């Protein structure tokens, strides 16, 4: 099936993970544990931010334009992308804004990380309906010496019923 | 011993909790709940933005000017602040910022609601050094129809160690 994972600041905004405050370790670990040998579905700034396809792991690149890098798969369409995943138990979309807005209403899960902490950003996760979802697991953590921030690991699964 | 409770929106910003979105219904029950029939103490701003004595308590308004109301002790000092609470096993510390500034070095246990919000506010709750404490229970809890932000209870313990 389809997942979104993200991490959130307040107001449930998103920028690229490589700048302050998703420099968090433990978020860092959260998304390696939980992506670790799945396809991953990426847009293309998201892309540009990384530099090199995530290890061990099928990486698709979802754009309009023409690819540039053979270590990646380019693809066009959600269906494309999601064709190239082929046969596995879990795909994780793993940002960014507008790639998480295309993929909201296949997914039936989502890994959010919820950050204590105020960033400015236009881009926001979308905004999933309290009503089609349900909270499974979270895990509230304090700020500590590696995290400057405290976090809530959480889980949702979508309703059926 | 001596206890603080606090709703803290994000970067530990506390305000009189009649404003938003200190109307949390769930934060409401969660302050009901943990003082219930325990003295508490109060900063004489937080007296004057409740109106009347919480129920079924002692209530002690800590300020330096003279009281107004017959329905509270009033006492100058944080010690007689606490002889007033007489041999009890828990003393409730209920507000505002500088009451919790002067009770944190006493205080053994915090109760605190991180809620998932940004507001104004030049009034932070006090720095508690996370090596001095130990976090023995935490709570995630989503939005919903009644409460308009994700919030989390916590509490948290003095170390000797
Ligand atoms: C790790 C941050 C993160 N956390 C959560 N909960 N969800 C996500 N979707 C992302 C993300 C992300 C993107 C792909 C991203 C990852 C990284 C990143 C950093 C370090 C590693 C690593 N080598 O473990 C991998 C990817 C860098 C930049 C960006 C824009
Ligand atoms: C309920 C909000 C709150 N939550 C947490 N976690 N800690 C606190 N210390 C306070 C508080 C507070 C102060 C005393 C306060 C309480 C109230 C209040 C509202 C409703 C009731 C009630 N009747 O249950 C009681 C107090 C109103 C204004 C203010 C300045």
């Amino acid at each position: 099936m389809i997942s979104l994972i993200a991490a959130l600041a307040v107001d449930r905004v998103i920028g690229m993970e490589n700048a302050m405050p998703w420099n968090l370790p433990a978020d860092l670990a959260w998304f390696k544990r939980n992506t670790l040998d799945k396809p991953v579905i990426m847009g293309r700034h998201t892309w540009e931010s990384i530099g090199r396809p995530l290890p061990g792991r099928k990486n698709i690149i979802l754009s309009s334009q023409p690819g540039t890098d053979d270590r990646v798969t380019w693809v066009k369409s959600v269906d494309e992308a999601i064709a190239a995943c082929g046969d596995v138990p879990e795909i994780m979309v793993i940002g960014g804004g507008r790639v998480y807005e295309q993929f909201l209403p296949k997914a039936q899960k989502l890994y959010l990380t919820h950050i204590d902490a105020e960033v400015e950003g236009d881009t926001h996760f979308p905004d999933y309906e309290p009503d089609d979802w349900e909270s499974v697991f979270s895990e509230f953590h304090d700020a500590d010496a590696q995290n400057s921030h405290s976090y809530c690991f959480e889980i949702l699964e979508r309703r059926l019923e």
